[PDB]
């Protein structure tokens, strides 16, 4: 491809995020458990990274990294240079929620001169930060060892945003243990996953863990009674469907059914405030659509499945395909994208949910 | 080798591991946060160590592992057998601290039908227990992407038994904080290492650093201000003699600096405790002279340098020397054996310190 397509990529990229900061300054006219955690966990990853690429650019074997070789536009000595480039809206974005849970702290502390809590939000966006830095590490050469935290830091983001939901009637002991439960998680998952071709055992382990693992968070939470059911309910209907068709790995499943738990629980707190008498205000009622159309797609573009490191290097390649946006962007880039505005999107369901009282 | 020499080699390190156990009852008849940093750190750590080794086996391939190819006997799929074996003191000796902290704890509380906090002893004793499992997974497949936690966790325990020095006067915020504290070194140290060749720059920022950490450390903490002094002197003696020579890489040097520190920092409260008018009992002074005297062949066997992942692995195979012990273990296995006595012995002299009072 060209060079103009390079410059369209990033005029395009660069010209949707400053529109989501032109329109917050049109609007305005009109803590470090987390980050030192996968500090801990990313650099380790990150080393492996640049090893692996270095041995790719010298040794000339190019089955060690699970590339979308299709559309995958280098730069320098970097052999994916628009997977790279997909997660600047992490770090455009996810700044842009420091700003306006900053301007809301600014403005509450002028006006003083609903808990008020704004230090739970600065992790969440110091969160989206890392995105940029690991999520964009990892696509350098993406393989089996170093594959986890692409995705798992999504849970992490989502454990904490579920936090503040629980958070709604009250926060810094349970983020440490949050992200500490869910590193356990993913490495649990890694040991299993050894195995994962015919891994039946952990095929109904893992239904039997959920079935309890969502019965016990349902506890701990007649409405609430019944509606908790009819999660567990649908909840093992996900399963089922995992444990009957087994159509993709594992780790798809596990990213599947974070967001529409994380979703049922967004309607679900709307369900209380539905049915209390407090009305939901414009902003986050279009919000609430807005966040949830959004993740509609981005559930739809995960699902695509272009690269599996579940078989051979020569088996995944059977699954790429070209660039579909601007002939620079692939699907994985536009879940990155779209995963990054829905994302958004939630946060800001959370920041303005309960300024009607 | 003959099965002969397995047969003697796995005797010998029970015989001398049941000693202790045989001794201790003999003698009798006359908490998870550390746990769950490193399961963090050393689980993909415990992949990377797999997928190497499974190469080596299949691709026939012998340059990814560091092993002692002179004297590394096989068994199973394994490749060097006596080095997984070498840390069995570990596990064997390491528990036995478990006991003996148990043993005073009940002894204690039958009796009550300086401070007593059995806890941070809990906390050495699992971290003892986790050297004999992730320091026998680092073993299987040495690499310098899999190095630092094989010595790494050494400075972990280091810095606990730091951590009821300085609680002599008074646990639980500062032990998380060192942990997480020393992760974060262990990769600034392996990101200014990747230069490792010709790093003059952090030969000199690595100098300034210790010269400031040591004060505000000596800070923190006339008898006291001329001994501190005098510390520092030596400090930056041995990082002179650091920066000049660099004979070894910097790994070596940190694992210098530590046991060093340590066995001045045992020195010094015996200083206060020989200036005071308290005595020394006789069990620790000969602890502090057991423990001391063990340290130092540890520390003269580990600067032998068997193997160095600094260079190519044609180049590191020119250390290597044969077996030295029952023709089955080699110099690093004689630091393991040694460097389990003394860091038990380094322990014993924390538990029995200030038993006279």
């Amino acid at each position: 491809v060209t060079s103009e397509a390079y410059v369209s990529g990033m005029l395009f990229c660069l010209g949707i995020f400053l529109s989501f900061y032109l329109l917050t300054v049109l609007l305005a006219c009109w803590f470090w458990n987390i980050a030192t955690i996968a500090v801990f966990y990313a650099l380790p990853v990150v080393q492996l990274v640049i090893t692996y690429q270095t041995v790719v650019n010298v040794t000339g074997n190019q089955d060690i990294c699970y590339y979308n070789f299709l559309c995958a536009h280098p730069l320098g000595n970097l052999s994916a240079f628009n997977n790279i480039l997909s997660n600047l809206g992490y770090i455009l974005l996810g700044l842009l929620f420091l700003l306006i849970i900053l301007q809301r702290e600014i403005n509450h502390n002028r006006a003083l001169l609903i808990p008020k809590h704004f230090g739970l939000f600065y992790a969440m966006g110091t969160a989206l930060m890392m995105e940029g830095l690991l999520s964009a590490c990892y696509h350098v050469c993406p393989n089996y060892t170093n594959f986890q935290f692409d995705t798992s830091f999504m849970y992490m983001i989502a454990g904490l945003c579920m936090l503040k939901l629980y958070q709604k009637r009250h926060i810094n002991a349970s983020a440490y243990s949050a992200y500490a439960c869910l590193a356990i998680v993913i490495f649990f998952s890694v040991l299993g996953v050894v195995f994962g071709k015919g891994n039946t055992a952990f095929w109904i382990v893992f239904s039997i863990i959920h079935i309890i693992a969502t019965l016990l968070l349902s506890t701990q939470l007649v409405d609430r009674m019944v509606l908790l059911v009819m999660g567990n309910v649908i909840n093992w209907s996900l399963a089922a469907y995992g444990l009957i068709m087994r159509p993709n790995d594992f780790a798809s499943y596990l990213l599947a059914i974070g967001i529409c738990n994380l979703l049922l629980y967004f309607a679900f707190y709307i369900i209380m405030k539905l049915r209390s008498g407090e009305r939901i205000k414009l902003i986050p009622l279009l919000c609430i659509v807005c966040t949830s159309v959004v993740w509609g797609f981005a559930l739809f573009f995960f699902f695509q499945g272009l690269s599996t490191w579940q078989k051979t290097p020569a088996e995944s390649r059977e699954h790429n395909r070209d660039c579909i946006l601007l002939d620079f962007f692939d699907d994985h880039d536009i879940w990155h994208f779209l995963s990054s505005i829905a994302m958004f999107g939630s946060f800001l369901v959370l920041l303005t949910l309960d300024d009607d009282l």
